[PDB]
């Protein structure tokens, strides 16, 4: 089972990302605090976020944790770790070895500014997926939004992905939430792609109208403090996963 | 003690950065490894550039031996992490934590692509370096890097920002390949004061290219040049002699 074959079965049932962005002070309480969240969600959870920086922060007992962690996920529902990264040669390689073999992750966020043969050590996991920064905050504008000729870079990202890129089949794009007119744009230029959305939290209907596939899938919706701080975990789980479906049936 | 000011007095003597990029099997063997290289090559090195990936990829014992080997090097001498970090907010933050006062490295090189908010919590650090990415020497360059934002490439729009609107705290540099001195020449035109950490040596045309007019603001990275050379202690001081001989012509 490939990151995507496991996502496109949970894909029958949700939407929703569950982001892993642990508030607690030692790597014991962090590891604690994230099994709880996943008991708590993972009948409505489509995937799983893992913070890389926040693990990391706990320095030496931060790789076991994250570990730990994954290892807590219940089989069937696929793990993306949030580490951003973007590097050539054996540095990618090392990257890619430690989420795809040794903390056992199922996909990463990835930087698209060192291009292709910067992307490629990710990428030749056929079963695993890489999620390229796309769209994004306010330096959005700085970079994103220059114009290359008759597009937005943004948009000359999306090119490559939905283009030569995606060799494997398992290159995805992160598309933010609170940028509806900018995410039909990518949708347009990649109508098949997966997209990692985060910033819901930061309009759910615009979201899903701009960003949905044809087949009514294709957006990974995450969201983390909205069900981290939640009264209810399971409850706004639960409450999330039915209103997007909602969208999707209707 | 920033680090600047610690690279401004290493510069009176050195330009060459020294990667520790361990080729050891286990994490106690990559520690040895790294050790031996800072006893061979100190004398004649700027900066020491630890390998993050390689790191991460020992896993638990991976982070501890990372500390290890930084503090390892020389009073005196800046540690530049390269972790090519980029992200958001707390995450953003998380990572910078990390780097600067749990693994106390003087410098992290980080990802343009979410621009100015996603470098923000690195640059708020006065004391501390970052160095941006800007042009790269591998095939993906020509994806985006290259490509023509107005009369200009994407590169050269990157190191304008960098010259410009993110350099509040006078401790951003840049990351620009040795590969090509015309790119090189571009990017020292739109910036002309920022330090370019430049890996990847072509060091004559490099150096006319990309020094100021002070005779420094290049940090020449070498990696397997020195580790797997058959005198890696006689390879460095010719390396530094070599830059400074350079630099001395009029």
């Amino acid at each position: 089972m490939s990151f995507f074959d496991l996502l496109n079965e949970r894909a029958k049932r949700s939407l929703l990302c569950v982001g892993l962005d642990p508030r607690a002070k030692t790597a014991a309480a962090a590891v604690e605090e994230c099994k709880r969240l996943i008991e708590q969600t993972h009948e409505y959870a489509a995937a799983y976020k893992p913070n890389a920086a926040f693990f990391e922060f706990f320095g030496a007992e931060g790789w076991a944790a994250l570990s730990e962690v994954i290892r807590a996920v219940p089989a069937g529902i696929p793990v993306v770790l949030d580490a951003k990264r973007g590097d050539i040669a054996d540095t990618a390689d090392a990257y890619a070895t430690s989420a795809f073999k040794h903390l056992n992750a199922h996909a990463i966020t990835a930087s698209p500014y060192m291009g292709s043969d910067s992307l490629q050590p990710f990428m030749r996991y056929p079963d695993k997926a890489v999620f390229v920064l796309c769209k994004t905050n306010k330096g959005s504008n700085d970079l994103q939004c220059l114009r290359v000729g008759d597009r937005y870079l943004y948009e000359a990202v999306a090119e490559r992905a939905e283009g030569p890129w995606n060799v494997n089949g398992n290159v995805g794009l992160v598309v933010g939430a609170t940028d509806p007119v900018a995410l039909a744009r990518v949708r347009a230029r990649a109508p098949t792609l997966w997209f990692l959305v985060p910033g819901i939290g930061a309009s759910l209907k615009a979201s899903l109208d701009a960003g949905l596939r044809a087949d009514g899938s294709g957006m990974l919706i995450n969201v983390s403090r909205g069900l981290a701080r939640a009264a209810d975990p399971r409850a706004a789980a639960k409450e999330l996963c039915e209103e997007i479906n909602a969208i999707r049936f209707a």
